[PDB]
């Protein structure tokens, strides 16, 4: 047809039927998503901008085979489902900060909710790493959702939504590791909170600013690029390329750890990533909170 949602549908490897708007459908769509566009910030490290409208976004990631970040790759997969016919609304949340001991003062997380047939679902292919739903979430409070990645929770109090995993236990085969700041020791962890509030993209466009710029912003401090696996997680942070394979043995998690030199990012970001960029990466492994 040369239709932008072929276009689109081509860049995620979605080659099935969309004429059925159900939970199989939608499921099938995010994963192929979370499979083929990456969670990244790397035009941040590499002297670019992360652009919110989606005319470039669309172009970033279609047309040159790049992800971004929650702003932008949520923005996209809102489109795409709501084009295919789904009932969409966009939401926005905060962000848990283990350090903290909080969530983000601001509204830093754009998320996604489908009503299909009578269930209210929760939809985000912009958490990356080992926080990434491989299904829908159902928004019904307390009730856990097992799936590959862990099991996931949601629960509502006082007009808020929290989403929180219960994580695999990790094997860490590479010691050299283990004090890194990149692990999240705990099994359990909250992820981000949130409200069912309607948005539109104009609010997360100061938010889309101060993040590219803050020095006390995480995306100002590390680069990172992160891809999901038909059973685990690539992810990239600074030099230190990590994958993740999801219940390797045992409730049990393993995660692979590698430095790679400058010289070796390029080949890396585009064999195990499909990211080829316009400039050069400075790669950045800043202090701010940031786990795989
Ligand atoms: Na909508």
């Amino acid at each position: 047809s040369g239709s932008d949602i072929e276009a689109y549908l081509e860049r995620i490897g979605y080659k099935k039927s969309r004429n059925k708007l159900d939970l199989e459908t939608l499921t099938d769509i995010l994963q192929h998503q979370i499979r083929a566009v990456p969670f990244e910030n790397l035009n941040i490290h590499c002297g670019d901008a992360m652009d919110l409208g989606l005319e470039a976004i669309f172009d970033q990631v279609v047309r040159r085979n790049r992800g971004g970040w929650c702003l932008q790759v949520n923005h996209l997969l809102y489109w795409a489902l709501t084009t295919i016919g789904f009932e969409t609304t966009m939401l926005g949340g905060y962000v848990y900060s283990t350090p903290a001991k909080k969530y983000s003062t601001g509204m830093i997380h754009l998320l996604l909710q489908v009503t299909i047939d009578g269930r209210n679902y929760i939809v985000d292919a912009g958490s990356g790493r080992s926080y990434q739903m491989w299904q829908p979430l159902e928004l019904i409070s307390g009730k856990d959702q097992p799936q590959v990645p862990c099991v996931f929770r949601l629960t509502e109090e006082n007009g808020f939504w929290y989403l929180d995993q219960i994580r695999r236990e990790q094997y860490i085969p590479n010691e050299e590791f283990l004090h890194s700041d990149l692990l999240e020791d705990s099994k359990y962890r909250k992820i981000y909170s949130f409200t069912l509030k309607p948005r539109t993209i104009e609010d997360f466009e100061s938010m889309n600013t101060y993040l590219q710029t803050s020095p006390s912003s995480v995306f100002t401090s590390k680069s990172f690029c992160s891809l999901q696996t038909p059973d685990g997680v690539h992810c990239l942070v600074g030099f230190t390329l990590t994958h993740r394979r999801f219940n390797y043995k045992d409730n049990t998690d393993l995660i692979e750890f590698k430095t790679l030199s400058e010289e070796e990012i390029e080949k890396v970001l585009k064999n195990i990533f499909n990211i080829s960029l316009q400039r050069k990466l400075v790669p950045k492994h800043g202090d701010r909170f940031f786990t795989i």
